[PDB]
């Protein structure tokens, strides 16, 4: 059914910062982002924080692409999935055919990785036999090893692996290649063909993948820096506190998680672009030419002496974002012509529970009841396992429209209440059940003393239980349980 989801080529009307300064975070997010939901345990938010300072981008192409393919075992039960997300390198310079060409490789790279069936190291080797960075991973369940997740990240992509309590466990950092004086560009998947130097998960774990427009807005952390390689990530203390509004709430949807992170990233993005226009307006108000001031260190002499000491530190923080003498006309014209932001995209993937997927397929495909019946004898160990499983399935929320605006995100339950309550009681009774003809009578005794509503699913149970001519005598006494069903009023 909904086992493969890929984002589409979006084009938005991006206003300027001078018009976005009079808007709150709700107005900025609803005009620039979309939501692509796959289930309660996977969702994607894609948009564009790209904007200009005094003009509007009427055809702002979103050059990012995220995808997901959920894989199943031999019996049709989910046992893994493959996720990939790409960031279009460059583009947005005004050439639309260039933007289409960059998105063409960005979308095809994500789609070709998903449609492959090999491991992550062989899949990449085949497809790398117009640039776009990429970040992908593949998790899958092994018999004695459980979930095994192989990762892969190239460029400005970032991966963060949490557990069920939003506690950080691993991070796959981004990269930058020094190609010149201040020319740090992230490596690309297409560079893998140009160079030979290419340089155990658990249930409920949260794998979050984000683009340069997402984690670049949060508090950063330069992990490593060589002579031409820069490993960068986010401050794990600041990224943890983003989950403080989700500590006690049980089982949140991957959309709600991705919504929290994106809201915080766009909150700092909207404030950083406001601080930049407040700084430029405050510099133009001084008219430094009347006092003949051009050196950046003499401008700091002016601001610190005048009383705008916090306007100076604001300017110093941007100088570090990008002493010696540098003129004013260079930095002002540079800041005026800068583009703020990037295409922002994020995908959150929760590792499922084995029992939750065994029950999910048991509900979706009921004809497989006797096939996967002995599997319940293995997973189910206590009625706390089933109650925990169905409690998680109760709070699951899906999105009817796969792709919809982020403000008009309508969700509803992924299971009907009567479908969950009855299926829980069936599996609960099957566990409470699981020596010749004597036990053949005792099975009819426990079923007789029981008085469960909609007990017609005994035939559904008997299939799981069946897996001289005394079988006939018991099923005869089971047609006596039909009298017990007739007694039910
Ligand atoms: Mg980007």
């Amino acid at each position: 059914m909904r086992d493969k989801i890929i984002t589409g080529k979006k084009i938005i009307f991006s206003q300027s910062v001078a018009k976005d300064q009079t808007k709150n975070l709700s107005s900025f997010l609803s005009e620039r982002f979309y939501s692509v939901n796959q289930s309660h345990n996977h969702s994607i938010i894609i948009g564009s924080s790209l904007s200009h300072q005094e003009n509007d981008i009427e055809h702002d192409t979103i050059l990012d692409t995220s995808g997901v393919l959920v894989t199943t075992d031999t019996n049709g039960i989910v046992n893994g999935a493959r996720v990939a997300i790409t960031d279009g390198l460059g583009g947005g310079n005004g050439d639309q055919e260039e933007d289409d060409e960059i998105y063409r490789v960005s979308h095809s790279s994500c789609e070709n990785f998903l449609n492959c069936d090999q491991n992550i190291d062989t899949t990449l080797s085949l497809i790398t036999q117009t640039e776009a960075s990429m970040a992908a991973f593949i998790y899958q369940n092994h018999p004695g090893k459980g979930y095994i997740g192989e990762f892969a990240n190239i460029g400005d992509g970032l991966i963060i692996i949490l557990d069920k309590r939003f506690k950080i466990k691993h991070m796959v950092s981004a990269c930058h290649i020094y190609r010149g004086f201040g020319t740090w560009t992230p490596p690309s998947l297409q560079a893998l063909a140009t160079t030979a130097n290419k340089d155990k998960l658990a249930e409920g774990d949260i794998i979050i993948s984000m683009t340069d427009g997402v984690w670049g807005e949060l508090k950063t952390s330069l992990i490593a820096q060589t002579n031409d390689r820069r490993d960068i990530g986010v401050d794990k203390e600041y990224f943890k506190t983003l989950f403080d509004e989700l500590t006690d709430a049980p089982y949140p949807s991957s959309f709600d998680i991705a919504r929290i992170i994106t809201q915080r990233a766009m909150s700092r993005s909207l404030e950083r672009r406001k601080t930049l226009i407040k700084l430029i307006n405050e510099i133009e108000q001084q008219h430094f030419h009347e006092k003949s001031v051009k050196t950046i260190n003499e401008v700091l002499e002016y601001f610190i002496k005048t009383g705008h000491v916090e306007t100076a530190q604001t300017l110093k923080a941007i100088l570090f974002e990008d002493n010696i003498e540098i003129p004013l006309e260079m930095v002002m014209h540079d800041l005026k012509s800068r583009t703020v932001g990037d295409c922002s995209t994020i995908n959150v993937t929760r590792i499922p529970y084995h029992l939750d997927e065994l029950i999910r397929g048991f509900i979706n495909y009921p004809e497989k009841h006797q096939i996967l019946a002995p599997l319940f004898k293995a997973r189910v160990k206590s009625e706390a396992d089933l109650e925990e499983a169905f409690h998680r399935l109760s709070l699951e929320m899906v999105q009817p429209e796969i792709e919809c605006p982020i403000s008009e995100t309508h969700f509803e339950r992924a299971f009907k209440k009567e479908t969950l309550d009855k299926t829980q009681a069936v599996l609960t009774h099957y566990f409470r059940i699981s020596n010749y003809q004597e036990r053949l009578n005792d099975l009819s005794a426990y079923l007789s003393k029981e008085s469960s509503l909609e007990k017609n699913d005994i035939k559904l149970l008997l299939s799981m239980l069946d897996s001289n001519k005394l079988y006939k005598a018991f099923h005869k006494k089971i047609e006596l349980q039909l009298l017990d069903s007739e007694i039910e009023n």
